């Protein structure tokens, strides 16, 4: 006998397992059993995962449900998992949605020159450099408190709640409460400190004392912040990192995006699309029965959506595990999912991959891994898939 087939499949970013091929072909919504013990049906073509990310009677709002079949512990409050429809309740949705574009003026070029300050200081310090903690992480830090409009210095202790916040455990997490709750505090006193005037939380700052947004809480006001700046960074440093790693697998794309880098948005899409960063599929709640494929899901059952699922699936993208610059449907992948929870910081994170890419190439054309790839340390339990350390050499 053998025990129901159990996710995640693996940790490691950099290879998809041949597992997800045989699914799609064979089973393309199976049942599996989540790391709490409850059992989900997994979705693992393209067609399957986009008719459950556009069909709202799929839930995102219910997977916080008490007694619901759950992927993870749940590391915020639960009314939190509704944070984007929350905010569009209060009134918020435009306003949110305006201050996190990469279109402020100086953003873009207070990106650039952050990326190249971070790499003069690896070339003067030397090879090996590690460019998850010492350039992508601090890149996606500076950028999220520059978009929030607080303070730069006040970065590097909000990230290290990260790796705890980001956990994909099976129980409760106490520490993930310790830093919430510390943060929130953080955020609620930006909110009344005269001094923070721009961003996200300047806007935010304003806004609540506006009589239009007069009944909005101040504890939505701080959870706007807390969330904002935690997913941005930890999805833009991910990203960033493990998108690193395909492309210095990849030399003769390294070298044709350093030649030609009007490329780099085009292969800041192909990298998107094979990205691995997610650690699991993306939860939804049935409300009803309805029929996937061959299954009939029942109301209150739990549905995980894969993205590298949908996103190497060849009848959608040929040659699915080619970077190809010159795709007729480049943007149609669910790197950032799809329908009403389709992601607000998409441009933020093209932008922020672009010009970290553009500034690394110019920088260290000759960049390489510095270790076996198999040395890399894949972070274990946790929401995004990444590499604990990215030793380069250049
Ligand atoms: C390369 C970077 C990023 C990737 C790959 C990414 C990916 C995603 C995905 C897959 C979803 C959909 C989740 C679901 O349907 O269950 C999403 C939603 C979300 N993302 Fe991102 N994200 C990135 C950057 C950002 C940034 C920069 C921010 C904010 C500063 C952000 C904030 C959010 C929020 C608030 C939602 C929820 C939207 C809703 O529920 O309507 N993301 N993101
Ligand atoms: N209030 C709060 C904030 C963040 C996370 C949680 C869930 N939890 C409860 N104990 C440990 N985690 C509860
Ligand atoms: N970027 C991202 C990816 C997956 C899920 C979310 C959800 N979220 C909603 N508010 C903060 N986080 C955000």
């Amino acid at each position: 006998a053998t025990v129901l087939l159990e996710v995640p499949f693996s940790a490691r970013g950099d290879r998809i397992p041949d597992a997800v091929a045989e699914l799609r072909t064979r089973e393309p919504i199976r049942k599996v059993r989540t790391i709490t013990g409850a059992e989900a049906w997994l979705v693992s073509s393209y067609a399957l995962c986009t008719q459950v990310l556009e069909d709202r009677r799929f839930s995102m709002k219910e997977t916080a449900a008490a007694g619901a079949p759950r992927l993870n512990a749940l590391t915020v409050p639960p009314e939190v998992v509704n944070n984007m429809g929350n905010i569009a309740d209060a009134g918020l949705r435009k306003a949110v949605m305006k201050a996190i574009t990469p279109k402020a003026p100086g953003l873009e070029q207070f990106l650039r020159d952050t990326a190249n300050s971070l790499l003069d200081n690896l070339i003067t310090e030397g090879a090996p450099a590690d460019l998850r903690n010492d350039f992508a992480d601090p890149l996606a830090t500076a950028l999220h408190c520059k978009v929030l409009g607080i303070p730069q210095e006040d970065g590097p202790k909000l990230f290290r709640s990260l790796s705890i916040a980001f956990m994909s455990s099976a129980d409760p997490i106490p520490a993930a409460k310790i830093n919430w709750d510390r943060d929130i505090e953080y955020m609620a006193g930006i909110l009344e400190n005269p001094n923070i005037t721009t961003g996200l939380m300047g806007e935010l700052s304003r806004l609540r004392k506006d009589p239009a947004y007069s009944h909005v809480s101040d504890e939505l006001f701080a959870t706007i912040g807390v969330t904002f700046f935690g997913a941005g960074v930890i999805s833009t440093g991910s990203f960033l990192t493990t998108a690193l790693i395909s492309l210095i697998q990849r030399p003769q794309l390294r070298n044709l995006l350093h030649e030609k880098p009007e490329l780099i948005p085009a292969g800041v899409e192909e990298l998107l699309r094979i990205n691995l960063s997610f650690a699991d599929g993306l939860p939804r709640l049935a409300t009803a029965d309805i029929q996937v494929g061959d299954v009939l899901v029942r109301k209150g059952e739990l549905v995980l959506v894969l993205l590298e699922g949908a996103n190497f699936d060849p009848e959608h993208f040929p040659n699915p595990g080619s970077i190809e610059l010159d795709r007729p449907n480049p943007t149609s992948h669910l790197a950032f999912g799809r329908g009403q929870h389709f992601c607000p910081g998409s441009a933020l994170g093209r932008r922020h991959a672009q010009i970290g890419i553009e500034a690394l190439l110019k920088k260290m054309p000759g960049v390489d891994l510095a270790v076996p790839i198999d040395q890399l340390v894949w972070r274990t339990r946790f929401q995004r898939r990444i590499p604990e350390r990215l030793p380069v050499l250049w």
